[PDB]
């Protein structure tokens, strides 16, 4: 394969100064005429001008008006075309080009393409090429002139980039419209939207400048009424980047287009962002709850950008982390201020430590900065999103909100209009920090490991109090495994936030306090400590770590119950589960290596079982927090404390453990479920789609979470319970009544019902689709065999293939089938899906990160179906290389 590596950057020989485009699009082909004014910069050697250009159909190429030949000044081979340098001028000069692209045609959904009805770009990271030639990396900065031509009953609304300067007519029922970007940019934040589109729009007057900014969102015709929490998500964007860090939006106008056909969640494109329907597009009678977070997360997510990504970009692909982790840390910023529930911030742990740790353990593992890459698109990552934002938010651990917002000014003024690198924004920080410290000898320079070093550290702990002394220790080491990035690991810079709980009264005993580790170990010695303490570590998450509390299980529950801070009752109570799943493993795993005709399980902790009964009934306690404290850890977080896992044996343990409490708690569970009815499914705000209850969603996540485990039991009567459930005007409940409703007869009458109801709605049906693949139910391979033929088909819909398959592969006991059917059924659709797009078949992937964890028969049948992949003729160069690195070839 053909590899690049960060330390061979150099700046290119040439400068794109203009782009003007003219993109004419015909029913059976689009013409694209661009003129680049380009010059010569001081980095030239007088090399070849070479283009990207993938797929082009070249009509004509130029300089300075002289045609130019194949063969004879130029040649294209599908990939790069390469003007000699002897035909390269020496100062300024206009190269244009016209080719022909189809966009009905273009699956892949980058570049330009057509969704359903709506003609739509995607440019990030390489897709610009296969619109147009150009020196497609983001450090080539330029303005835009954009010109769009169609016919006028087919594509009515024209948009690009920026201001739109024109609008005419065209003879044979055609028009155009002229738009201007007035802002410097990479071409990766070109776009374009053709389209029968509809609108809702308001105006936003800027905080400090007062300027007036028109806020317009799109869709098709059938969902205009979907667009309006959407719009105010945005308008909280806005507000939000202009209260905490004084930014205000830099065009007259914003526009947010929803399309049906797209690779990921939405775009930053300046002006014109573009999103997957499934991030923009909610109603509250036909969409879940969770729609309204993920929106409220994505419009804030490419809001951000505007700053960070787009008014400072990056000098190169490397620095993804730059842009993503930063604006994740916004976008979770954002979110945490808008929601006020505490289970937002324990949704990103929860991600990072199943999802992004487990890629940290894989074949996979990279750092935040990546040293190289053969398809770019294969960096983003968790990691280089979800580690990369907990990177980004030790900055504000570590410096205070006062000294952080200082920082990231500096930062944002410094780099404005032009191109950044990580270290340009450590060196921000570091002068922060120097003002923070009163000392301008402090350095962050040991913190560039947080961009260069890959896997999770473990950081562990031991205690000493002496009760004469009033004197209490915390003892800290910091280990990261060694792996194919590094064989020596070096100590990072760990903000550990503290706080130490009196173990007799359950309340504070000092001001919390951020230590900062920079060894490899460290002791922190504290006095007028009055009582021996039960510390509390971590608190907020503080570092992206693997966290040894070196608790007794006593010491967790009494964190659970007392301490304040959300996380470290959360993981107190994920700490006392994961000791107990471990032990049971292993005593299942024993009796079924031995062939054991008797054996002994560890029962569940009976005092944890009295503290979760506690915490439930407690009506001042919060209902998403309840949700999580009787749910077992996620399986990906399970399986990075396991090695050679057997996942029918991890499933015969949390189902024992999962039988254990409800065989004490579901008489609560069932009062509670109950109980919350009046509160959870009130109708307030029911026809207001500018405003969401947050704790009121919690609360009807609760109680799905109380019927899904009721029902598994087979509570008496439960059933009854269920048929109501299922006549809620919530899809959040009926949706829910449909999976728990898998353990009873009434599966497939309840299949029908919501069917019914999920079926004219496209984003609706996905969901229902998402409902049955995850259910649990022993003929799940014959209901997935039944949604493929009478629902998906032939459908090349990213959210229709992944709606239909990735919830599956969460099921433990079925996915995972000794026989390898599982294995072999995803890799034939990941083998189908890459012949049309690419990404998506590395997404349907992600089963297999863990393949070198499971037991060595799973192993095997993991490794026989990645290296049939392996073997697939034409097999795209994204899949390719992910397959080699997961593999240990490359
Ligand atoms: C929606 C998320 C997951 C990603 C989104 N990024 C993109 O749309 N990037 C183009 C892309 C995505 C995934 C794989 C490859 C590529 Cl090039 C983003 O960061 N938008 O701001
Ligand atoms: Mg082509
Ligand atoms: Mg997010
Ligand atoms: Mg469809
Ligand atoms: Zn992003």
């Amino acid at each position: 394969p053909k590899i690049h590596y960060r330390k061979d950057y150099k700046p290119s020989g040439f400068i794109i100064n203009n782009v003007t485009l003219n993109i004419n699009i015909h029913d059976n082909e689009t013409i694209v005429r661009s003129v680049l004014d380009m010059d010569i910069s001081k980095h030239n050697v007088g090399e070849d001008l070479v283009f990207d250009g993938v797929g082009l159909k070249i009509n004509e190429i130029s300089i300075n008006n002289k045609k130019l030949v194949e063969g004879e000044e130029y040649t294209y081979d599908n990939e790069f075309l390469t003007i000699f340098s002897k035909f390269v001028p020496k100062s300024k000069f206009a190269f244009s080009s016209e080719v022909i692209i189809h966009p009905e045609t273009n699956y892949a959904l980058t570049g330009l393409y057509k969704s359903k009805n709506i003609i739509v770009s995607q440019c990030e990271a390489t897709g610009f090429r296969r619109i147009t030639f150009f020196i497609d990396r983001p450090d080539m900065m330029a303005k835009y002139d954009v010109t769009v031509t169609a016919d006028k009953e087919k594509y009515p609304v024209l948009l690009s980039n920026g201001d739109k300067v024109n609008e005419f007519e065209i003879p044979g029922g055609r028009h155009g419209a002229r738009f201007n970007d007035p802002h410097l940019k990479p071409c990766y934040l070109f776009a374009v939207v053709a389209g029968d589109l509809k609108h809702l729009s308001a105006t936003y007057i800027t905080k400090y400048t007062k300027k007036k900014v028109e806020l317009y969102v799109f869709s098709e015709e059938k969902y205009v009424s979907k667009l309006q929490w959407a719009l105010e998500c945005l308008k909280k964007s806005m507000a939000f980047d202009e209260d905490y860090f004084g930014l205000e939006y830099d065009l007259s106008r914003l526009n947010l287009v929803a399309v049906s056909d797209f690779n990921v969640g939405a775009m930053e494109n300046k002006g014109l962002n573009i999103f997957n329907a499934n991030s923009l597009l909610a109603s509250k009678k036909n969409s879940i709850d969770f729609s309204y977070a993920r929106i409220l997360t994505v419009v804030g997510h490419e809001y951000f950008h505007n700053y960070t990504g787009n008014r400072v970009t990056l000098r190169d692909w490397f620095q993804l982390t730059l842009k993503e982790g930063l604006t994740v840390h916004r976008e979770n910023l954002f979110s945490e201020e808008m929601t006020k529930t505490v289970t937002t911030r324990l949704s990103h742990v929860d991600l990072l430590r199943s999802v992004q740790f487990l890629e940290d353990s894989s074949p996979l593992s990279h750092p935040i900065r990546p040293e190289s890459y053969v398809s770019m698109e294969n960096f983003y990552t968790t990691t280089v999103y979800d580690k990369g934002s907990e990177v980004m938010r030790m900055y504000l651990t570590i410096l205070g909100e006062e000294y952080y917002k200082k920082g990231f000014d500096i930062y944002i003024k410094k780099n404005d209009g032009n191109t950044a690198t990580c270290e340009d924004f450590n060196y921000a920080m570091e002068q922060a920090y120097k003002m923070k410290k009163a000392d301008n000898s402090a350095n962050l320079n040991q913190y560039l490991l947080w961009f260069s070093q890959s896997g999770t550290p473990h950081v562990s702990f031991k205690y000493n109090y002496d009760a004469e002394k009033k004197q209490y220790s915390i003892h800290v080491n910091q280990y990261t495994k060694p792996d194919e990035n590094q064989k020596e690991k070096k100590p990072l810079f760990i903000p550990i936030s503290v706080g130490l709980i009196n173990p007799e009264n359950g309340k504070e005993m000092i001001s919390q306090t951020t230590l900062e580790l920079t060894k490899e170990s460290d002791t922190f010695v504290f006095n007028n400590i009055a009582v021996k303490p039960i510390p509390s570590l971590f608190r907020g998450f503080s570092a992206p770590v693997y966290i040894e509390d070196n608790l007794t299980d006593e010491e967790r529950i009494l964190l659970l119950k007392y301490d304040s801070d959300a996380f470290v009752r959360y993981n107190s109570c994920t700490n006392i589960y994961m000791k107990q799943i471990l032990m049971n493993y292993n005593e299942f795993l024993k009796a079924k290596n031995e062939k054991l005709e008797s054996f002994n399980l560890t029962p569940v902790n009976a005092q944890f079982i009295d503290a979760i009964k506690y915490l439930l009934e407690d009506p001042h306690a919060d209902a998403g927090f309840k949700s999580y404290i009787v749910s077992l850890p996620q399986d990906r977080y399970i399986i990075n404390f396991v090695s050679n896992l057997d996942t029918d044996v991890l499933a015969d343990t949390k189902e024992y453990i999962y039988k254990q409490i409800g065989d004490k708690l579901n008489d609560v569970y069932y009062k509670m479920f109950k109980s919350l009815e009046a509160k959870a499914d009130d109708l307030t705000y029911f026809n207001d789609e500018s405003h969401v209850d947050f704790d009121q969603m919690n609360m009807r996540t609760l109680r799905n979470t109380l019927l899904s485990l009721l029902s598994k039991a087979q509570y008496p009567n439960i059933l009854n319970e269920i048929i109501e459930h299922s006549k809620s005007p919530y899809p959040s409940n009926w949706l829910t009544s449909l999976s728990v409703s898998a353990y009873f007869d009434k599966y497939f009458e309840l299949y029908d019902k919501t069917y019914k109801l999920s079926k004219d709605d496209e984003l609706l049906l996905q969901e229902w689709l998402k409902t049955v693949s995850r259910s649990d139910r022993k003929d799940i391979y014959e209901i997935l065999k039944k949604l493929e033929n009478e629902v998906l088909k032939d459908s090349k819909n990213p959210n229709d293939i992944r709606a239909v398959y990735l919830p599956f592969t969460n099921n433990l006991r079925r996915f995972h089938d000794i026989s390898g059917k599982g294995y072999k059924l995803i890799a034939e659709v990941i083998t189908k899906t890459d012949k049309f797009n690419p990404m998506v078949a590395t997404q349907l992937c992600e089963p297999f990160k863990l393949w070198n964890k499971l037991d060595t028969k799973r192993q095997e049948l993991m490794l026989n179906e990645m290296n049939t992949m392996l073997q697939e003729p034409n097999i795209s160069n994204n899949l390719k290389e992910y397959l080699l690195r997961l593999t240990n070839k490359l």
